[PDB]
């Protein structure tokens, strides 16, 4: 059966994963080995096996974003020097932890809007990515919010962002090019549908005629 | 051996966990079943098994803080109505996600300090707990910070908090009873050693003498 291990595990190492046994255990003395990337190939020694007991072990914390899936092979050789089984495929799946903050595609997004634009007009889009597992978890489910607006004139809520799409829209009337030519918005992207880890970037909006 | 499953999984359900096989599937057609709390007993239907193929599945997102360990038994009955195998124990371990914010033991912590206390004197202790897995993960490793001090006089750094202990101390001199009687500190607790999920509470300090 497939084997699971969570990434970023703490505590004492090594940790037991599964004990491998051969049926020819009582017929003859059996020695156990593992090969593959993560065993004898780079990264070397991530997984080990006790040669006499057959206990498969992980020796360090794992990282899903480095390697999410390990394919290894177990070997069973008797004291006479013959393989008593065919090499057996071992698949080790690395399950995700929410350990990556979202990341905006740019540090400073540029947009523009006409000062006459009706409330509810789309202006610009911001976007972030999240390196965590977006297939199985919510650790990469991003929600967009606006943290601050500068200047806060004529008031502090001139714009709003669609929490799913990252589209920034004119929320209210009051845009005035002659008084406040540009706005610096600090936008936020947070995983766990807005409840988790977060990052910030800037959105600079120029006001046009 | 488990049979590990992460909590709060998204996507389509049910999801394959493992395929149960009997040897004596060649002689006779075998029907597979599972019993126990989580199968036929409350909570009913969390885990199911295909009767003909023997694929054990989970039907819903799990919650480690509700149930962290399931004990099931798989049964193998032939078409003639006789059990061909003894009931086999199946342990199901629920692995942790960081889905719980740290929570302070109180909403408002109360302490006091004499105005003549030398800088570096212990004043009080704030405490937070985290419901996530503190044995295997960092999802419950709490770090304390002071977000804000009120009032910011004589300056904004009158107090400091030990990030591990939650012990608040006098950082600087200037602690006049007469001109400022009460300090309300906004304290924060963040998991993943300060880098994860967070909530805030209040610490009210009354200056004595
Ligand atoms: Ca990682
Ligand atoms: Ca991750
Ligand atoms: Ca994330
Ligand atoms: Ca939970
Ligand atoms: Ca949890
Ligand atoms: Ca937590």
């Amino acid at each position: 059966p497939p084997i699971s291990c969570p990434e970023n595990e703490k505590g004492e190492f090594p940790k037991n994963l599964v004990q491998i046994k051969s049926n020819r255990d009582k017929e003859t003395k059996v020695f156990y080995s593992i090969t593959g990337q993560g065993a004898d190939k780079p990264p070397v020694g991530v997984f080990i096996i006790e040669r006499e007991t057959g206990w498969l072990k992980v020796t360090q914390p794992l990282d899903r974003e480095a390697i999410a899936k390990y394919i290894l092979y177990s070997h069973a050789v008797s004291s006479n020097g013959e393989a008593v089984e065919d090499p057996m495929e071992i698949v080790i799946t690395v399950t995700d932890q929410n350990d990556n903050r979202p990341e905006f595609t740019q540090e400073v997004f540029e947009g523009s809007v006409a000062e006459g634009a009706v409330p509810g007009t789309s202006v610009m889009k911001v976007s972030a990515t999240d390196a965590d597992d977006d297939v199985n978890t919510y650790n990469a489910a991003i929600a967009y919010t606006i943290v601050s607006q500068d200047p806060e004139l004529p008031h502090k809520n001139m714009f709003t962002v669609n929490r799913d799409t990252g589209v920034i829209s004119v929320l209210t009337s009051g845009l005035d090019r002659e008084s406040y030519p540009t706005y610096t918005l600090v936008v936020q992207a947070a995983d766990l549908q807005g409840e988790g880890l977060s990052t910030t970037a800037k959105a600079v909006i120029t006001v046009k005629d």
